């Protein structure tokens, strides 16, 4: 049940065995030196992009501020609540920090274009949750500051995960995974699942539609690649 860890695998190897049966791994050796590792401090963060605004996340409304401004409330000063700037294309909107990245190659095995990938930032404090949910498209998802708990279940076991009746919030489980109410949702106990904590320098390929749910455990700061 752990997500087995690989390093450098071949594209070969990353299609047949990962991405075309739809199986999670985590690449290493990849990511590990790209610039963003040793350079994204919060106070490079704060010099180059401070006094930009970017949309967070409040745990739940949606909120703007600058980036300074989201430092200074909901990571440093003792937060109130919790706050996520959470997927925002901010490469798109400061092309300096998009040199500090690379798109995987492994994305060259998809059959969209390159120029339709898309790249968000997750930057927030520790204890941010992205609750169960699954995504119309594969996802490397680049840990680049401090580490997260993820849980992955396979999209056929999306019965015992009891998914949300509206269209709108259809690719969205009813069950809170760390304290699941099993008297409500008496399926969800049983059913498999693969975990993993991602580390600095780790990418973890989470395959199209699988369903997964993500805790920040310290100050965190995440990059993520949509692509098909
Ligand atoms: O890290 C998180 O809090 C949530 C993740 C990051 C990511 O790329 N996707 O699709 C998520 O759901
Ligand atoms: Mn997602």
């Amino acid at each position: 049940s752990t997500v087995p860890r690989l390093h450098r695998p071949s594209l070969q190897h990353f299609r047949e065995q990962f991405l075309v049966p739809g199986r999670p791994v985590i690449l290493k050796g990849v990511a590990d030196h790209w610039p963003c590792m040793q350079k994204w401090s919060l106070e490079y963060i704060q010099e180059i992009a401070g006094c930009r605004t970017v949309p967070v996340e409040v745990g739940w409304s949606q909120t703007l501020m600058t980036v300074n401004e989201f430092i200074s409330k909901y990571i440093v000063n003792e937060p109130r609540d919790v706050g996520y700037l959470a997927q925002h294309q901010l490469f798109d909107q400061i092309p300096e920090l998009k040199q500090d990245i690379s798109i995987p190659d492994y994305c060259s095995l998809g059959d969209g274009e390159e120029e339709e990938i898309t790249i968000n930032a997750w930057f927030g404090p520790q204890g941010t949750i992205s609750p169960l949910h699954q995504d119309p498209q594969q996802n490397f998802l680049v840990q680049v500051m401090g580490r997260k708990y993820i849980r992955l279940y396979s999209p056929q076991e999306s019965g015992a995960l009891y998914p949300h009746d509206t269209h709108l919030l259809h690719n969205t489980s009813q069950v809170d995974v760390e304290n699941p109410d099993l008297e409500k949702f008496p399926k969800f106990a049983k059913a498999p699942f693969l975990s993993c904590i991602l580390s600095p320098g780790e990418i973890l390929f989470i395959p199209v539609k699988y369903w997964h749910y993500v805790r920040a455990l310290d100050l965190s700061f995440s990059v993520s690649f949509w692509w098909s």
